[PDB]
């Protein structure tokens, strides 16, 4: 199993109730300025979106409004590709990207070895070339990227960025100002980049909605490939989409300027630290046939507990502690013995046989409890 990357990390990560605070110190293409509070000295609503203001105050400038002439993608044959994992290549990056007229954006993400997700890598393509970031080796440094994601001189070209414009604030605290989401723009011309990608460029990227480890390193040749698939004809499909767009208003910038409209509210979503009650569960499982006692309830209740603390702290997700199925078999089933809770669990997680011990104590617990009169056996 791939040794866990958050260990080289140089600042923790804060898996608390607390309040998510964004992660920006410095904000380039600041229109208004930004809280002394988030200062990297101290260390207003610095709990709000440090670009609200200046998304709030956007518009796609005319230039791109006018009926395009499309520019088709470079052939993969012929597309330099670009390894990205030290802050030099990162800033020549950025300096690049600032002298841009447009450029593809998108990620690759993890959550099954982390309580709130994580970013293993990001993806940029130019006109010309395309780049890939190892942003968990680049993790404390990839905030540099925003003074190019920031830059509403630049169309940052996306498809359904609503995940990732949540997950590039939580992890580097990276905001877009002016971004053309091409799956909104597919919402208007009436799934998706499966099918942009062989509507437009007559091509089938296979591992496209496959579900892989990204923080595997090295990252094989097959990965990196299915990686930049997802940037390198965006831009071209960006192109051919404000076209048939545009062959649609008349020749007015009609349907452009709602995708960029509605793109630029996605900019606006904000990261909210999640929270999980067991209400939701037992609930459920009222719906259902809840034969639940008040000793099998409360086992659920303690470990409903210590697998969020464990999670949280040890920064793994539900699924990996121990998930829903098995935690509310052992709730049911209140072996007496430790070896009843692991013979209970297929396969056995890793954390369960670690904290068997601790395990046990909480069910042993729930089996002191007092049965109701209509629970009697
Ligand atoms: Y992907
Ligand atoms: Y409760």
């Amino acid at each position: 199993s791939i040794i866990r990357p958050q260990l080289k990390f140089r600042e923790k990560i804060d898996n608390s109730n607390t309040p998510f605070l964004p992660k920006i110190f410095i904000k380039p293409n600041a229109q208004k300025p930004l809280p002394q509070a988030l200062s990297k000295e101290r260390r207003q609503d610095m709990f709000a979106h440090p670009y609200q203001y200046e998304l709030n105050h956007f518009t796609p400038a005319d230039a791109v409004l006018q009926k395009p002439q499309p520019q088709l993608y470079r052939p993969i044959e012929e597309t330099p590709c670009h390894f990205i994992s030290s802050l030099d290549e990162l800033v020549e990056l950025n300096e690049k990207l600032l002298n841009c007229q447009e450029f593809a954006v998108d990620l690759e993400h993890h959550s099954y070895r982390s309580f709130l997700g994580l970013t293993c890598l990001m993806q940029i393509s130019t006109r010309t070339e395309d780049f890939i970031i190892d942003t968990l080796e680049l993790r404390s440094d990839m905030y540099i990227l925003n003074e190019s994601l920031t830059d509403p001189a630049i169309v940052k070209v996306f498809h359904g960025a609503d995940s990732d414009i949540e997950w590039l604030q939580k992890d580097f605290g990276l905001y877009v100002v002016n971004m053309f989401d091409t799956h909104q723009a597919a919402r208007l011309l009436n799934h998706s980049l499966d099918h942009l990608l062989k509507l437009y460029c007559n091509v089938d990227s296979n591992k496209q909605y496959q579900l892989a480890d990204w923080r595997i390193r090295p990252l094989p040749e097959e990965m990196l490939s299915a990686a930049r698939d997802d940037t390198h004809y965006l831009l071209y499909i960006y192109d051919k989409m404000r076209l048939e767009m545009w062959e649609r208003g008349n020749g007015q910038p009609v349907q452009l300027q709602v995708v960029w409209q509605r793109s630029r509210d996605i900019c606006l979503k904000k990261f909210i630290k999640p929270i999980f009650t067991d209400e939701s569960y037992l609930e459920l499982y009222r719906k259902q046939k809840k034969h639940l006692n008040t000793q099998q309830l409360t086992a659920f209740q303690l470990l409903f507990a210590w697998r969020d603390k464990t999670a949280r702290r040890e920064d793994e997700s539900y699924g990996y502690v121990l998930p829903n199925h098995m935690m509310l078999k052992i709730a049911e089933e209140l072996p007496k013995e430790p070896q009843g809770i692991i013979a209970c669990c297929n396969p056995v997680p890793p954390l369960v046989r670690q904290q068997i011990n601790e395990m046990h104590l909480l069910i042993q617990q729930a089996r002191e409890m007092p049965l109701l009169k209509s629970e009697v056996a």
